[PDB]
DNA sequence: ATTATGACGCT
DNA sequence: AGCGTCATA
């Protein structure tokens, strides 16, 4: 009891931009602001595929991975912004550059781990200790947490949402013991103060709104972030975990949304995260392996130790294109033309990366899919990447994959290719 | 005929 | 190394 770790040593936040590609387009085009709108890629096939949706549009049932023509059936007034096309393919440069804007602001506050194009983890443990010493055991005012929800509160002995938020925050702050600098609840609270400041800086300096979660580890921070979107932040305390997890579907936890999570549910005959506490660590290891079992055993108790890695930049730079249905590449020169298109975009991004970040990729990965296959990827081969030249890279890509062709005729390609992928990897300092 | 990515684990 | 899993706009 004295020695049982509680996984409360760190303060971790996850900051996630609201409807990110939509906000990027709304900043650019004021006519889209405060409207049901979505971002789409391509247009010919069923109006294009939606990849981001404003909250106004979500209210009509518009979702990601919906065709625009179908979204227009739910929301006739839906406004659409198209992803840029370059060299015959969608080009995401505008959103990658907006991502860098936000990541650079966050980095002023602390070490961040880039987790996607629109979100990053923050280890706030040191920043919190410093702010605590400035504070001199002075109470934290509700005024410093103007957009913060405390998960699980209010509780016990107003019908409007902002009213409930303040009720919960007051109960939380009323309870706090600001006298103890080592108190995990106090540490989370100060972490939340800092994240309010970070989110205010992001909005001031970019125009973009975001949500955030604050907790003691990455999984809880990610879960917290989702609880009160958009434009709000949520503090999930160690103490809030039993109630939170008691009705939390297992698939909601990061890494459990796929096959492993489905197996936890099936094998154990349970539905909610909290139900995992009734198994021994060895039981969980027996079913799910040493690593997953130990992870699950601690995670269902609110404990996880995965560090926030100090990495602000992506580890790989890749370019890919699908060729679905009848557009599949059936001739050699088709294949070679697109390999060149991909390689030209890759060269452009790599050259920019080398100048910005002082590094060079050393490996080129080539991937394809074949019609009827499998699997998102059918085949993956690597070769050396020694010069940032598209023509060399595309010639090299063709070399490592040309034996995939089962056509006796070398002018034809069989089976037709439904995907091409070029990825640069293994960066070295330059 | 969601598409275009990007990280990490297994063997 | 090559494959598979899981994730995000
Ligand atoms: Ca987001
Ligand atoms: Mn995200």
């Amino acid at each position: 009891g004295p020695h049982m770790a509680t996984g409360q040593d760190r303060v971790v936040a996850l900051v996630d931009m609201d409807c990110f590609f939509v906000q990027v387009e709304q900043r650019q085009n004021p006519h889209l602001r405060n409207k049901p709108c979505a971002v789409v890629q391509y247009k010919s096939w069923k109006g294009g595929g939606i990849i981001a949706v404003s909250y106004e549009a979500r209210a009509f049932g518009v979702t990601r991975s919906m065709w625009a023509d179908d979204a227009k059936k739910l929301c006739p007034d839906l406004l659409l912004a198209q992803v840029r096309e370059s060299r015959g393919k969608a080009n995401l440069t505008k959103y990658r550059e907006a991502s860098v804007e936000v990541m650079e602001i966050m980095s002023r506050f602390a070490v961040i781990e880039r987790a996607s194009i629109d979100e990053a983890y923050v280890d706030l443990t040191s920043a919190v200790q410093e702010r605590l010493q400035k504070l001199q055991g002075q109470p934290i005012s509700a005024d410093l947490l103007p957009s913060t929800y405390i998960e699980g509160l209010p509780q016990g002995p107003t019908v409007q949402k902002e009213g409930m938020r303040k009720q919960g925050l007051f109960q939380w702050l009323d309870s706090l013991q600001i006298d103890n600098l080592t108190s995990p609840d106090l540490q989370l609270t100060v972490g939340a103060v800092i994240v309010e400041e970070m989110r205010a800086a992001i909005e001031r300096e970019t125009g973009f709104q975001c949500s955030a979660g604050i907790s003691h580890n990455k999984v809880l921070a990610k879960l917290a972030c989702g609880l009160n979107k958009p434009n709000r932040q949520t503090l999930v305390s160690h103490g809030s975990v039993p109630q939170l997890f008691s009705q939390m579907p297992i698939r909601k936890i990061r890494s459990l949304g796929g096959k492993l999570g489905a197996s936890v549910i099936e094998i154990l005959g349970i539905e909610y995260m909290g139900e995992l506490t009734q198994f021994t660590e060895s039981q969980l290891q027996s079913h799910f392996g040493e690593k997953n079992g130990s992870w699950l055993y601690a995670m269902c108790r609110g404990i996880e130790h995965d560090p926030v890695k100090p990495r602000q930049l992506p580890k790989t730079i890749g370019c890919s294109k699908n060729f679905p249905g009848k557009t599949a590449l059936a001739t050699r020169e088709q294949v070679q033309w697109w390999l060149l298109q991909l390689a030209q975009e890759l060269e452009e991004r790599l050259t920019k990366d080398r100048n910005d970040n002082d590094r060079v990729a050393t490996q080129l990965v080539v991937s394809i899919r074949v019609q009827g296959d499998k699997r998102l990827s059918s085949l993956r081969r690597c070769c050396a990447l020694t010069r940032y030249d598209a023509h060399k890279m595309s010639h090299d890509a063709f070399t490592v994959i040309k034996n995939c062709n089962t056509s006796g005729i070398q002018t034809e390609w069989s089976p037709p290719l439904t995907m091409l992928f070029l990825c640069a990897t293994k960066f070295s300092a330059s």
